[PDB]
């Protein structure tokens, strides 16, 4: 009954400019002002992490050899048309900031955003808070 999705919260260390991380957000092709990390539904015989890795590869062209999976995950439960949804994000750090992002038909744009940009990108509280808490983890 719950729609379950899995994604990689992909981050990178922000380049110097005269909350030090950025997160890869993708703009949905089929929605209005809808930006999320790479994510999607299970396929067969997948752990949540396997699903997250595959969906990230499908949606960005970035495979798991390009990032370091970190010891942080969070499950967000929220409503979509009053239908319960749960999305689990696994934090990973992209080792080369400048990896070429290759979008699929699912998205029209991407942006590496800081946690402070959450309101600008109209993120729901669950996602905004995910970014802040991930940055807290990254600063341990």
């Amino acid at each position: 009954n719950i729609i379950k999705a899995f994604g990689i919260l992909l981050c990178r260390l922000k380049k110097y400019n005269p909350n030090k991380f950025e997160f890869l957000f993708l703009k949905a092709s089929y929605a209005d002002k809808h930006w999320t990390p790479p994510k999607g539904l299970h396929e067969n015989n997948e752990s949540g992490l396997e699903t997250a890795v595959r969906e990230t590869l499908e949606e960005t062209g970035i495979n798991k050899d390009k990032y370091k999976l970190l010891n942080y995950q969070k499950t967000l439960k929220y409503n979509v048309k009053d239908k319960p949804k749960e999305t689990t994000y696994y934090l990973a750090m992209l080792l080369n900031n400048e990896e070429n992002v290759i979008l699929s038909d699912e998205h029209t744009d991407y942006k590496w955003i800081g946690s402070h940009e959450s309101d600008t990108y109209n993120l729901p509280e669950s996602l905004a808070d995910l970014l802040k808490e991930a940055e807290e983890f990254l600063n341990k």
